[PDB]
């Protein structure tokens, strides 16, 4: 764990996104955070960024961030969720 | 398996929870609530975003907690249900 | 190969989608095909289905189809694209 | 590596081709054409769909040919560039 470092790295990445989109795209922080989340996890169900600076940043953000996010989701699943789910089936 | 069934139940549960939540909080018809849940977790996710802050927060936690399970299911479905059945189908 | 079977399975899946969305959602076949593709590959950048029958079908379609599609993309990449790219670097 | 660089070049190439195509055919500003290409291949893909049938056909072939490369890149980037650099960063 590894898991913790992964979790922190993600939090950091999301905070940076939240600050950026909140500042540059003029989004409320909750909307800025959400964009960051649905974008990196590829859910992306939002309109696109309106600013060229947002567009460029988002492009770099996606390539730098996806890998980390999915490594986190992967580690979360394989090392946190699986053992909890497993334990909860011990009769 | 046992694994496949557990995976299938876990998914169903996750989807039902989503369905209940989005139907209640976002005021969505259950079929629309179910669909949002499915396309969101599988990352399709091709609808407008949630309109409530509570929907937004939940959906964020939902995505991180749920994606892994969903894809583990799709993975097990594919590798242990579709492939064998599927494979023969080609048995002459 | 394996690749071929994968390729056929995909084609079949996409054709079924193309017929369905074209018929039920009243989409032009090119738009029906496209929906099927961007949905299964999860790109999904289209409005959602308008009919409840479309919504239900699409739900089953996604769970049955994603795995096949990505198995195809995976096999395409690892067994078709890699050897071509590799060959094309032999000086 | 060599692998990382080749992967990086292949991606750049793929994106440039997309940029040229969508900018020309869909009449998109290059920055918008580039962005569409990126969010589409990485599957984000959160914009309206292509408006031309030629755009639609191309984008279909683009997706199947390009996703694999893009994700192989993101994978190699992550596993061989970010992880080491990254790892130390934690070296005390």
């Amino acid at each position: 764990k590894e898991f913790q470092v992964l979790f922190v790295l993600t939090i950091l990445t999301l905070i940076s996104g939240t600050i950026f989109y909140s500042t540059v795209e003029g989004l409320r922080p909750i909307d800025a955070l959400y964009f960051s989340v649905v974008t990196l996890t590829t859910v992306g169900e939002t309109p696109p960024p309106q600013t060229d600076f947002g567009k460029i940043f988002t492009i770099l953000y996606i390539f730098i961030g996806i890998g980390l996010v999915f490594g986190f989701i992967h580690k979360l699943a394989v090392n946190v969720q699986l053992p909890s789910i497993l334990s909860n089936l011990v009769p």
